[PDB]
């Protein structure tokens, strides 16, 4: 048994993620690695719940409601929707390769934001 | 154990790949960011092999072995080219066998995360490491 998140919570994980995107575009190391995880919790969702419960119209509008990080309170921002979304994994789903799959993921994109602080700090403005 | 991708990898080439796995294993098995990735990668091959090849063409004696298989700390840029081309040998083998899809696209980010980490170490030796 896979385990399973509230809609209420795939709804918040699915904002989290877009507004990653929005601030992330032009960072393909960050966006290419949120948009597994979006593709991946949209697939898990729809085995979540029956078609009773959450109608293909309702579904296909929850993950995917139908840009250069160069910041510090980008990066702070960021990791902060980063963590909101990994806590949640975390409470939600049991340990094991599936969920270890996104953690990874989200665990990368928590490198990238490192990395990018880093140089603002040393090569940008005080 | 059904969920894997739709291809299938070569038995000889399982064997090196899990070979490089547990080379990189053993040199960044304190680089945590590194080992977790491989780990992950190692295990996920570990389950998908046993699904392609039956226990006729790969007895359970012989499958236990084939991925499952010095300071253990990355602290030389002899250290990171080598991984770094390991990681390439192991990246360039998976989509030469496996299409790409949300299954072999969880290891090829793992796989991008470690040289993302072999990046950073690198940066570190070079500016605070020995000048000489
Ligand atoms: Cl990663």
């Amino acid at each position: 048994p896979a385990g399973r998140m509230p809609l209420t919570v795939h709804r918040n994980v699915g904002r989290w993620l877009s507004e990653i995107l929005h601030a992330s575009i032009r960072d393909t190391g960050v966006s290419s690695r949120i948009e597994f995880v979006r593709r991946t919790l949209h697939g898990w969702v729809r085995e979540e719940y029956s078609e009773t419960e959450l109608p293909n119209a309702v579904y296909r509008n929850l993950y995917f409601p139908v840009g250069k990080i160069e910041t510090i309170s980008e990066c702070d921002r960021l990791k902060n929707l980063v963590r909101n979304v990994t806590d949640t994994l975390v409470e939600n789903y049991p340990q094991g390769l599936e969920s270890e799959a996104l953690l990874i993921a989200l665990d990368g994109v928590k490198l990238e934001l490192a990395r990018i602080r880093k140089d603002i700090e040393m090569y940008g403005d005080p």
